[PDB]
């Protein structure tokens, strides 16, 4: 599992994929309740064009059973063999389907890191600073990269607050700070982009991932190359968050912008 | 002082649209404008015939590239040629002055007389008038175009910097005050933030002050996204390239229509 990190070039390289270089990378979210459902979805996703596979563990029914989680991850790794695998338990208040105690959520990520089956984990910043910092270090001890994340599905904080949150993620050791916000106005989309630019140019020594959700915020999913967001989420069969477009349409736009 | 004894465009203030040759500017996905440049009447004809096959909505004739811009009748001969060739799309007459990057310079009197001649001809559906021409002549010429059912795109360009958002909004508002049917502004980013400043101005103008469509763009490769996001931010049209870009940042019409269509999906 070794991944690379170049602070000077602001890149994170996982499975030969250079996040932070060139056109933004496409992340898709795989959801399945049972082990066989995860296999089925992995076989379907193997036919799609994406760069990073995110397993949304909060959609899995047996999330507190260690052996079941490990079996599902192994199944994905056996089907999708050449793309980085990102392990994400999204909490209900951050956009997901389930909620765990802080301890259960650490056990779960701990076990994912230990297995060697996943290349990256997602850690929610709000989990708690001590908890998060320790877990980041642990992931790094095992050659697992961390996407640190924060999501607001109702509003867009001020740009200064968005920047500060991305700076803290970096301070806590996130390899890739990530923030998703919801616009209530057209200007809010621009606020998210402003924060992206400011963070990326003034403070980051690594890639960042940002997005303004809903149809109104779609542009933020497409303009990463210019504004400084290193990856973007697309939909394979169904959108996992408001505003995602199909992977095919997303790749089309990213390519056009890259070659403009 | 212009008098009529005893072209057609529509505009809806409340819907914020301008309709010319059945094209509804301000509704749905942004419209694509392409620019035709030719030095002689022979070059204009060859380029119009060639462009006829392209996917665009509005044809802009860049009169400043024409060598014989000095005798109005000669300019009207080329306009007729384009009108005979492109019969079903709006034709925008644009002499882009030396002050704003035009390949040429003309005195204000010559510029006003050229645009009056274009209006008189009935061969063009719209004229471009530069905001910075001078208020008395702009107002008079806007009124003159309107008397003839010719729409006006009022324009302003900065190829070296992006003014503050407030200044961009003031210019768009002034265009509306002067009677422009479609205010239009193009600015050049020096930083990534400058691209966002142009979009901020677009949103504020469109939401708070406009009762008509506006056209805005941040030039260069850096500003390309501004040419693509008009549906959400409020820019009603966008310039594309048929064979070669006519301003920095334009992409091919095929790529532009592809992206616009994706963004319009719902
Ligand atoms: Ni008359």
């Amino acid at each position: 599992n070794l991944y690379f990190q170049s602070n000077a070039m602001k890149t994170v390289t996982v499975r030969d994929l250079v996040v932070g270089e060139g056109a933004p990378k496409i992340i898709v979210s795989l959801m399945g309740k049972t082990i066989t459902d995860v296999k089925s979805e992995a076989l379907a996703y193997r036919e799609a064009d994406f760069d990073i596979l995110e397993w949304r563990v909060d959609h899995f029914a047996n999330v507190t059973t260690a052996e079941s989680v490990l079996e599902a991850a192994g199944a994905i790794r056996e089907i999708i063999t050449d793309k980085p695998l990102l392990f994400t338990f999204r909490s209900a208040k951050e956009g997901g389907e389930q909620a765990l105690t802080t301890g259960q959520y650490i056990d779960l990520n701990r076990a994912a890191v230990d297995s060697g089956l996943v290349d990256m984990i997602d850690l929610e910043l709000f989990t708690g600073d001590d908890e998060v910092k320790a877990t980041v270090g642990y992931a790094h001890q095992h050659n697992v990269a961390v996407i640190m994340s924060n999501h607001d599905f109702h509003k867009t904080p001020a740009a200064e607050e968005i920047v500060q949150r991305l700076r803290k993620m970096q301070e806590l050791g996130a390899d890739i700070p990530k923030i998703a916000v919801m616009p209530q106005t057209k200007a809010d989309v621009l606020t998210l982009l402003t924060a992206t630019v400011e963070m990326q140019e003034r403070y980051a020594d690594r890639p960042i991932i940002t997005m303004s959700m809903s149809k109104t915020g779609v542009i933020s999913r497409l303009a990463g190359e210019v504004f400084g967001s290193a990856a973007t989420f697309g939909a394979v069969k169904k959108a996992s968050a408001p505003g995602q477009i199909s992977v095919a349409d997303l790749r089309t736009v990213l390519t056009i912008l890259h070659q403009a």
